[PDB]
């Protein structure tokens, strides 16, 4: 899981 913004992010889960 995660997400982010401009792009993306990153996360795991």
């Amino acid at each position: 899981c995660x997400x982010x913004x401009x792009g993306x992010x990153x996360x795991x889960x």
